């Protein structure tokens, strides 16, 4: 599923991401835009052989199991394929674990480089929330 901006913001709010660990909703919407272009089915392979999955591009080295990243951990206890669903619940729940880990949203390279320190509220502007 490819989300619209306001549709995704509303889904994220319902799943408890607004101000989760101090990150306002616009941060999460901005991160999703630049990680996956709002596409739940996005995948990207990394040089170390791990793969990033889904709307928030969660990595198989630590967070999910895809059966092909030797010596990886599955800390979200899910198959990586679950992160590709039109239902964002699995992605959201795994993201909450990641952002609690110590490095905050800096775990997402696109967020650090394209969202951090910008007017992230613009991403939810005009949305009925
Ligand atoms: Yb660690
Ligand atoms: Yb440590």
């Amino acid at each position: 599923k490819v989300f619209g901006r306001c549709e995704l913001a509303a889904a994220m709010k319902r799943h408890g991401l607004d101000n989760y660990r101090g990150y306002s909703l616009g941060n999460w919407v901005c991160a999703a835009k630049f990680e996956s272009n709002f596409n739940t089915q996005a995948t990207n392979r990394n040089t170390d052989g791990s793969t990033d999955y889904g709307i928030l591009q969660i990595n198989s080295r630590w967070w999910c199991n895809d059966g092909r990243t030797p010596g990886s951990r599955n800390l979200c206890n899910i198959p990586c394929s679950a992160l590709l669903s039109s239902d964002i619940t699995a992605s959201v729940n795994c993201a909450k674990k990641i952002v609690s880990d110590g490095n905050g949203m800096n775990a997402w390279v696109a967020w650090r480089n394209r969202c951090k320190g910008t007017d992230v509220q613009a991403w939810i502007r005009g949305c009925r929330l």
